[PDB]
């Protein structure tokens, strides 16, 4: 219940990367739209889920985010601009 | 000028990943339609640039993709359907 690392609101150009991540003071889960993060070939989870990284990011990534330490959380809101 | 590895004609859907490698028994560089292979958020190198990685194919990655040891060389076709 204590997250600490950079999960702040933010704005990508279409095409880049964005590289989070979360750490708790338990296990770490991400939601996107308040639902379970779907990973799919861009979006890869290392490190016990802590960092999360998003590669040649398109519009269907905007939205809300949210690592949970299972109770802490901290959310942020990913605009994909261009 | 011994290439050894999974470079190899093939196909894939649109949205999924593309897993390759090529070594050497000196320097491995690649190119895709006989040019540099222009690094992006979706490709990436690792290992000495052994292995090629590209994440959430688009059609823009198809073409013909070349692992040169400097003299030997492979060459590759990569078609994405869907």
């Amino acid at each position: 219940p204590t997250i600490t690392g950079n999960l702040e609101n933010q704005t990508t150009s279409i095409g880049e990367s964005i590289e989070v991540s979360c750490t708790a003071s338990p296990q770490i889960m991400w939601f996107k739209d308040n639902e379970t993060l779907v990973e799919d070939s861009g979006i890869v989870l290392k490190d016990g889920n802590r960092n999360l990284t998003i590669r040649r990011v398109r519009k269907e990534d905007e939205g809300l985010y949210t690592c949970q330490a299972c109770c802490a959380k901290v959310e942020a809101f990913f605009i994909i601009e261009g």
